[PDB]
């Protein structure tokens, strides 16, 4: 049946106060583990967009199943918050990563209702 468990720390900071929590994921699919990162940065984010943050910073640490593996399930597992995050509505230029460490960047239309419109 299921596959490998994933832990996840999800720290995200908005007007200078920090909201984290480590999040266990155990998971059959690379689909179902995808759309549980969905969850739980939905969950972070809940409270978040009813303060309307004008930037928030949101980084996340993943837990590797073992020492030799973490080269590869890194990239592995690189590939699977990569894809969330696309499919969430965040860019490549919005994600930078550090070893375990992932560290998303972005802004709700809440304080700042100006969106960057493309120029017409």
């Amino acid at each position: 049946m299921s596959g490998k468990k994933v832990e996840v720390q999800v720290k995200i900071t908005c007007n200078g106060k920090t909201y984290e929590r480590t999040y266990q994921l155990y998971a059959v699919r690379d689909e179902e583990l995808k759309e549980k990162l969905k969850k739980v940065l939905n969950e972070r984010m809940d409270p978040i967009k009813k303060l309307g943050c004008k930037r928030v910073r949101i980084s996340i640490r993943v837990k590797h199943s073992d020492a030799a593996e973490e080269k590869k399930e890194a990239k592995k597992f690189a590939a699977i918050l990569n894809k969330v995050f696309a499919e969430l509505g965040y860019n490549d230029s919005n994600v930078t990563w550090d070893g375990d460490t992932v560290t998303v960047e972005g802004q709700l239309e809440g304080v700042d209702l100006e969106h960057h419109h493309h120029h017409h």
